[PDB]
């Protein structure tokens, strides 16, 4: 379909921009970016709109296309459950436009996070190894802290990981987020990867995701696209669109 | 429950022998192996069996176990549609009897069969890699044949893998299962391995199995024993008790 | 020292032009490309020139190179035995020229094939798999091939890779090169990456090099380039200049 | 050769004897543990000896096996300078007898180990990874640790990792070995692995060791054996006779 961008010259918005012209399905319309009009949207015969800007404008541009017509992709983050009562708010009197917010767009992300969570139940440990760049600030990732906690609820009922560390030096055993060692690997030649690491007796589970750049994203936000037209109102995540959860 | 284990002094058997055993909810009742009569597995009250023997002997167990109303747990391959009909006339004489055929045990490689199949609509190509010690008489193994028919009709209406090869020598993109390259490397020192992988530009992700060890079927096999006669007449595979859905 | 480069405004050379400018303890003296008289090196006063052209222009250059004392550092391919008894014609009358021509300037490609050599004979097994997008012409990969041959000529008067496949579908056991397996992969997401796999009971050892971008190609030019007075006529190979024993 | 073991009920020991005995060139010749003589050695007209035994006992050992001209494959660890010293000092007494002692004889570690000395001077970044069953007692191992500072020598005038590391929790970027970070997983299901990483922009490396059981020793220790009475006097690690 005709396809709208915001923050369209953004590190993910111009992403977006070369990606929907490259697609057969999908032509461009509107590239809106800082102190544009949302005019030019209405002004494009828009149907569906991307949204990667910033917390402070998100939700004004949200009030703006459900009083609209155009469908919306969003995945600019800082989401609270007051801010979704919002959305649903005004979908409440507009039942024809759909919208989705997705916290992470990369599908390969965010099958390894429900893998992890499937696969936690059934393994006596599990770690995380993430590995970056080393122009990387955080450690470890955001990515890997959430894997970390979202595994760490999926074992609430499991004895903890197994480990008769009795000697170590500072740091061997990673960072312990909610009982699961993360280690982060800063090393020059790398982008972006996650292994999460299952074990139990007699076997181990490994699921690895590789990004090689801010392209990760582009398939799980066309998919968003693409599909968004199928389910009515707001829909958090982009896990019901890839028949998991 | 009482448990029975026929195949008692195999290499998968003695290891079941020793974990019913170690169990505490389970009481180890019957140790059958070659030339023991079944008449031992109703001596000792047997309710559920345990059956890691050979092809050639398990279908006159099952009858046995059957008709005497004992549930049975089967590791044991072999297993053909025409069995499996017979399983089912079997039990239609002995409608509170459970039967539980299953042809891989090991939990780990389930969950990564299960994860394949959830991933595999939605990444542009699919490969298998399998591992295995330099033994093994089959190339790809049952379980990469399988990994990559049910990726193959996970894709259906899906473009096929992209490839440009144009010049290649005999076999270098691997065995095609329907459309899906499955590479097998027989190596000295390995046991059994498949890596699963899947990509776009701009991302990948890889879902690594490894089978170290006998004792990865040990929990697979319990689950059966203990969730058996919840499912009356056959369940064929592990995966309905790992809850997936 | 004073650079130079040819094919300036071609893929490898560009990045070449880069890194040259970024470090400073070399001057970028010349930047030319198709349609760009030679005379400009010496109107620039280059020392030494990287050449990353054509096939089809590089002799060429080499004569000029070569008669106007200049050292060469090449990495532009097609070179056969003739070709090199030309360049080894032209430097007895000049020398105090230097010349290094390198069919691989990623070190680590380099160091990967060297390790592979001194790993082969202490093992029962030995297996490449190769990775790549899924734009490549060719499989397996010339580097994937050559180090296959470097191995089994290694491993000469050693019996051959042990394997007891008696069944198999055509293909899995990937491209027998010199009695090597090599596996191609193709998959999107991917640029390009080699595993070799060495094996016997009780061990195994894998040494795996990625390559995701043409600046793996810079530290081993520039390697190149400050050490290329250091040897008197034609250097073939980046591996003398990595002293390896 | 006629081969004994010293250690033979030993971890290690015990799975030199069966080696010893497939061995179709060698022959098992003696079997000790503790409280058994050394002279039972010479009983049995040994020429070669695999020493699997205590720090506290090998030079002893050692003593006794010099004294008798009996070679000797060490791989019994607890060795120092002043160790190696005496060693050599008894070797004087008898030019015709080798010693090898060897911190590790898992050839593929000794492989790993050497090309990641090799390639430790050419990337910008190298970090350690290594993963162990979670019944292991120390963080990071031992061979983990004696690489890391193996890599950290060779990167001796280079910068160091880069790491704009600016915000982490305590953990997540390893223990610090001379400069050079290593991790520590320990999982049920593994053995012992060991992975080393190198990369500058453009392009990484990786070299990765698996043991799978005490066999992994096994072909180390033969050839030791084999190729011993090459080098008279003291031979210290593997690396010389893997003709690298
Ligand atoms: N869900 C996911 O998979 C991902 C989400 N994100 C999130 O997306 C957001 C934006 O992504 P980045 O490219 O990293 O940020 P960015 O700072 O590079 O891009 C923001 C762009 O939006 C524009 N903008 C600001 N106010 C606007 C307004 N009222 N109307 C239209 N455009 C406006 C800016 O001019 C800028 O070009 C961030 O909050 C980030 O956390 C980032 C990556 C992935
Ligand atoms: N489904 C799964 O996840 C797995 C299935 N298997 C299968 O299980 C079976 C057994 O495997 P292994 O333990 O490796 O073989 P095994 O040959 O070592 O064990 C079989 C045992 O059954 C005994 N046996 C033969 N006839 C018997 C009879 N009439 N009554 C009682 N015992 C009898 C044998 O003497 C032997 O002790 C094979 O078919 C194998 O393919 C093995 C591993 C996993
Ligand atoms: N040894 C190595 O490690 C590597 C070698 N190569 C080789 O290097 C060569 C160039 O590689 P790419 O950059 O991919 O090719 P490219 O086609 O992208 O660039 C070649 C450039 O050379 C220019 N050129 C043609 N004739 C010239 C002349 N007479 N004087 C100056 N410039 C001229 C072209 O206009 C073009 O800009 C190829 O032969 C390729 O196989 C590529 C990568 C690595
Ligand atoms: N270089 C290498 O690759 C390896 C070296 N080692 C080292 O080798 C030594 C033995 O290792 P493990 O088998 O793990 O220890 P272990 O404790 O299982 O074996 C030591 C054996 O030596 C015996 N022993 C003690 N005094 C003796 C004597 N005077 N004569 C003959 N036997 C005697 C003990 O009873 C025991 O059977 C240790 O120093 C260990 O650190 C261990 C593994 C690998
Ligand atoms: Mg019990
Ligand atoms: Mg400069
Ligand atoms: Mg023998």
């Amino acid at each position: 379909a005709r396809v709208g961008v915001l923050g369209a010259k953004g590190k993910v918005g111009a992403t977006m921009v070369r990606a929907v012209a490259a697609a057969d399905d999908l032509t461009l319309s509107a590239e809106l970016d800082a102190g544009d009009p949302l005019s030019l949207l209405t002004d494009g015969n828009t149907e569906v709109v991307i949204d990667f800007t910033h917390p402070d404008v998100v939700m004004g541009n949200l009030e703006f296309l459900i009083d609209n017509g155009i469908h919306a992709v969003v995945g600019t983050t800082g989401f609270t459950a007051e801010r979704f009562q919002q959305v649903e708010s005004w979908l409440v009197a507009k039942p024809n436009t759909s919208v989705l917010i997705a916290p992470n767009f990369a599908i390969g992300a965010v099958l390894s996070m429900h893998f992890a969570k499937q696969a936690a139940r059934f393994f006596d440990s599990a770690e995380v190894i993430e590995l970056h760049h080393p122009h990387k600030a955080d450690a470890p990732s955001g990515t890997a802290a959430r894997t970390a906690k979202l595994i760490a609820e999926a074992r609430k009922g499991l004895p903890p990981n197994p480990d008769a560390t009795s000697t170590s030096l500072p740091g061997a055993r990673g960072a312990d987020v909610d009982g699961i060692p993360v280690h982060a690997v800063r090393l020059a030649g790398l982008v972006a990867h996650q292994e999460v690491l299952f074990g139990t007796e007699g076997e181990t589970l490994t699921i690895r995701h590789d990004s090689l750049d801010r392209t990760s994203f582009v398939p799980g936000v066309l998919l968003a696209v693409r599909r968004i037209a199928e389910r009515p109102g707001l829909t958090v995540g982009l896990e019901p669109l890839l028949d998991l959860h």
